[PDB]
């Protein structure tokens, strides 16, 4: 499972020309789902992303989690992060998840993730125009 | 040498308040230089971005390239690419370039894909605001 995680300053999730999903300070999450994907491995990605040092603290340091830096996450499923992408110039897909197992385990990271913090998202299976204002900028990919 | 791309409808970066380069449709490359790269991976990795099968044709197949889809680029370097995040809970940078090194080949990068398309950058080392809408949303990881 992939979390590819932005720091933003706010960031929101339209589908066809109407906001579903909005936050302020926090982290815009790319959620990948693999194959191979279980609950066991959604818990340890949250852990990850929930703790992970990436917020700056009284003195600019990246020392502050999200949790720590009071600010929400904003949860979108994103099939191609678990794309293969070495060979060619078109992306494969074979470590990517069924959409029903994709579905189940986007669900319940977000599900996870809301036991510790405010978190919004974007809609599985939608065409969505994510905007956000990444702050750095600062973006690391997170993986179990 | 990692180029973590984002299909855009549109995107810009501000410094201090003030827009220093923008696009209209095309791609937000965050650019991570690596220990170990040169000016050929650069090449090969300008033409991996320049060529990936990531827009739509006239019938919403992920057909075109960023030319045939008349767009630009827009290239921030973004140092947190090349963190290995595997363990604990805060990034470790061994794999990264020294500044000297990635702002070289970051300009390089630049250079060798102005040669077949309008691109836009960043500043390096400035702390940047980068604001985007990430239509689809549509993200790869490409590295060489």
């Amino acid at each position: 499972m992939i979390a590819l995680i932005q720091r933003v300053s706010q960031a929101k999730v339209d589908v066809k020309g109407e906001t579903i999903g909005k936050i302020g300070k926090g982290l815009l999450v790319l959620l990948g789902v693999e194959k191979e994907d279980n609950r066991e491995k959604a818990d340890k990605l949250a852990e990850k992303v929930l703790n992970y040092r990436i917020f700056s603290d009284e003195n600019d340091k990246m020392n502050l989690n999200v949790q720590q830096a009071q600010g929400e996450l904003l949860i979108v499923s994103q099939f191609t992060l678990a794309a293969d992408t070495q060979k060619g110039l078109r992306p494969s897909f074979s470590k990517g998840a069924s959409p029903a197992l994709a579905n189940e385990l986007y669900e319940y990271f977000i599900q996870k993730c809301a036991e510790k913090l405010p978190v919004s998202t974007g809609q599985f299976a939608a065409d969505m125009q994510v905007s956000l204002t990444n702050d750095g900028p600062v973006t690391f990919w997170l993986n179990v």
